[PDB]
């Protein structure tokens, strides 16, 4: 099937891009707004979106038979105001990476590929456990202000059995 | 000094579009050219590309007080035909990136920025480490006619105090 | 060579006048403006200026054949109004001695005096080193206005490859 | 009381000039004389002199309440001729303050002000404690000729329960 | 370039020179002076410079593409009178070692060759770290004029951040 | 008795010059003929040919009361084709160097010096034993054409009560 095949490949590219994105962030967030512990959490993010979340994909054609595709264009010329509106907008990424993932969930379905879709189930948990460990950082925005306070708590937080 | 930064700016870009354009690599020798240990090689040349070797501009610029540009633009639409072409053509990439870190080290001196020198004798060193690398496995191919035999070489070489 | 001796000199002066100066300012931090802890930070920091800075120096001109010249003359009679005006003094100290280093280092290489050169590679390391100790610090002061956060901020601070 | 306050600035002062000088003659007794060990000897006795003796004064001002003087001024252009002058300077030197602090215990005492003899008490016992550390090797050359017997008994010297 | 393959050939042929030599000085103090211990002394040194010092050319070679070329004479028909002597022609041969060395990394930064000059680097430390550890045992027979004496000290010496 | 002098000085001359060419070999080996460990095993051969096999020459001259000489000449100019007729040379030296020891054995033996036949017992019996190693080399470039199976055979080598 085709179908799948340019749905992942979008995937990948998307995946990629926003590896790269995370990264410039993390650094403007340590370099520009003085906190080098949301520059860690942006870091590891950007880790965990260029490394096994195109491995995965990688893997996946070496074993059915697919055909890789690289294709990438990122400019990043614009950077929000103060470290809410980085970390609202880093919420955004993930809450769309979560619908393009059930879209591919269904057109696998719809296909009667059974393969693809025992393979895309990692995806579907993993956004939601990701999207959450965000959110829980972008609650804190909103409860103080007093920036060495929410260092602590994401230091203390950086240092399930369902969606964990 | 704003030459230093840019040239800087330029060898992150190219670092960036070597670590994919080496993992494309390594995907297409695992899949086509059956040698998955060529393919293993590659991979681990593509994440020493995109990790350590950007990370280390990223905080020396966050160190110094310079500016970081991302700006990344890749379509890997050839590739070679069989493994003896795509291993020079690795080679001929880390010829070439030794010649850019020449470059910047000889424009480093002349301004007088000693701190920037200091800095990229790593990279000076590392250069040739990797090229040295690389020519051990693009000899191999120059001394038997078995692909399992330099599988078998490979397998091994991936299971000093100057260069190393 | 006499220049790189006399340069020397002039380096083994301000570390000695710089150690004394730094130990008044820490004493009077923690006496005054009711922060233990900057005291600490500031001594460790006077320290590091009385000892090994200026031993290596001692121990170089035993090495190559040079005369050493004690000459010392500090009179603290001036102290900033608050911490803050405290922290940034120090940081303008240290980003003079790189400036000074940076010359030494100039001269040395004019001289076609290599060992002198390989010698002031490490001063030209640690003093962006020390500096980025240093505006850590001075960073925090622009965060928040409790004291008492700081303060804790600077215990769990006391508590690389390239730099350090 | 200030005429204590004055007494122990005066103190302060003399021990960083002391440190100084002590560091000047080992570097000379190292660097001329052929003498190291000599020189490692004098090297611990500047290190004790600039470190604990000064530090402990600045502790008391801090608790007891008292104003803190730097006023430094060294300019070593005069040195002895063979190691036995160099020795029995140096034993001069601690002739001297121990006579310093005997005058500063009369007036601690004369004033009623136990606080600040309870205090000077460690100093009446260092300073003997310390000159018989420097007679037992001003001792030595007056016991025989050759620089190396003597070296050799200094090396195993640097390698009680009232005084020490 | 050639140039820094001629310089690097002659250094080659004088390191294998210098070993021959103070092997045979070596033997002919232990043999004649009756001091075993400067023969072990000037032995090791022998074998220093007949290792490390020359298999580190040839694995440069080896790794850059230049050609080695063997070419040995020499014939040792004097030796000098005493001990003293003896220890001040290897003192002088040092110091010729390391002029030679000054004059390589000078032709190497001047081609705009640069890891030419991060190979060199480890030889202009390692000259000054030897010449002082020939000048230490050098210093001694001004010292003392008992042969034993002089052996023990040795005997002890054969039981840094920057230069060791 | 000066004839054994004579015998055992041209054997110490033999063994510094077969170690520097051997050591020759070993470079040019890894370096063209693309075979490392053919250089690793020359390199050995080159090791105990300039250590213990001339130490133990100069201990016994120091033991007996003979004089020692230094007379070197070796220039490289030529070297052969391949792996094959390098090996076979290198078999050729060992095949010669075993009838000069035959030679010093019986010339000893007919002076009545029976100090100096117990003595060449040990070159008697190592010249078969390194004789031996050297075949069991030169003997696999019979047996196959497969330039890496030889490799891992010489590998695993590198990796009796009579004559070992
Ligand atoms: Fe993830
Ligand atoms: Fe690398
Ligand atoms: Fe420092
Ligand atoms: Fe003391
Ligand atoms: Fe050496
Ligand atoms: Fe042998």
């Amino acid at each position: 099937s085709n179908k799948i095949n340019d749905a992942l490949n979008q995937h990948y590219k998307l995946n990629v891009e926003l590896g790269l994105v995370y990264a410039h962030y993390a650094h403007v967030a340590d370099d520009e707004f003085d906190m080098p512990y949301l520059g860690k959490f942006i870091q590891h993010l950007s880790e965990d979106k260029l490394g096994v979340h195109k491995e995965y994909i990688s893997d996946y054609f070496k074993r059915n038979g697919m055909k890789l595709k690289t294709d990438v264009s990122v400019a990043v010329k614009s950077i929000p105001s103060d470290a809410k509106a980085l970390i609202q907008e880093v919420y955004a990424r993930e809450n769309e990476v979560r619908d393009h993932v059930k879209a591919i969930a269904k057109l696998a379905l719809a296909e009667d590929d059974y393969e693809s879709f025992y393979f895309i189930q990692w995806y579907v948990r993993d956004g939601l456990k990701d999207l959450t460990e965000v959110d829980d950082v972008v609650k804190l925005f909103n409860s103080s202000n007093d920036k060495l306070i929410i260092e602590e708590t994401i230091k203390e937080m950086v240092e399930h059995e369902i969606w964990g």
